[PDB]
């Protein structure tokens, strides 16, 4: 039993809710919240900008130190950093950004990072300003993640479409 509430069950291990991931993190304090990161951990907009804003920019400060030490992430890769006031940990995962011309096949590699964590609160990777089709992202999620994932979808219209079209 866990504290996630109001989710629709899509499969044995994947759940979905129309929710603001920031507000959901603030209420649940999950062990892991996933950020929709880029390779530079520059949290300017989309999910990343919202999560970082909710930490009063502490996520960005920590991220800048991480990059100064380690260099950029790989597209499809991840790193574990603090969850600040939102979660125990933040798993920063880089899905391909279609608006940068990155290979969409890397979306499966990106979701594989979730399997290193038993339970996660997450957004759909590569959705939103990353330019991928969220229906496809949901399909890859379901077909790749084996651990327990609670997906927060900000847009109610998109949420309804994702549910109604789910196979
Ligand atoms: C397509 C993504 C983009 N996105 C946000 O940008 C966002 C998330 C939480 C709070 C916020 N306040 C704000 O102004 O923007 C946000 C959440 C969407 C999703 O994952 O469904």
């Amino acid at each position: 039993v866990n504290s996630f509430s109001g989710y629709l069950k899509l499969t044995d291990n994947v759940y979905i809710k129309n929710a603001d991931i920031v507000e959901e993190a603030k209420k649940v304090k999950p062990t892991v919240v996933v950020n929709a990161a880029n390779v530079y951990l520059k949290h300017g907009g989309g999910v990343a900008g919202a999560l970082n804003k909710a930490t009063n920019n502490a996520m960005q400060v920590e991220s800048d130190d991480y990059i100064a030490t380690n260099g950029p992430l790989k597209v499809g890769g991840s790193c574990v950093l603090s969850g600040h006031n939102l979660a125990k940990h933040c798993l920063h995962v880089v899905g391909p950004n279609v608006n940068k011309g990155e290979d969409i096949q890397l979306l499966k590699s990106a979701y594989e990072n979730f399997n290193q964590h038993e339970v996660l609160l997450a957004p759909l990777l590569s959705a939103g300003i990353f330019g991928a089709d969220p229906i496809h992202s949901l399909r890859v999620c379901v077909d790749t993640v084996r651990t327990n994932v609670y997906l927060a979808v900000f847009d109610k219209n998109l949420y309804d479409k994702l549910v109604s079209s789910f196979l």
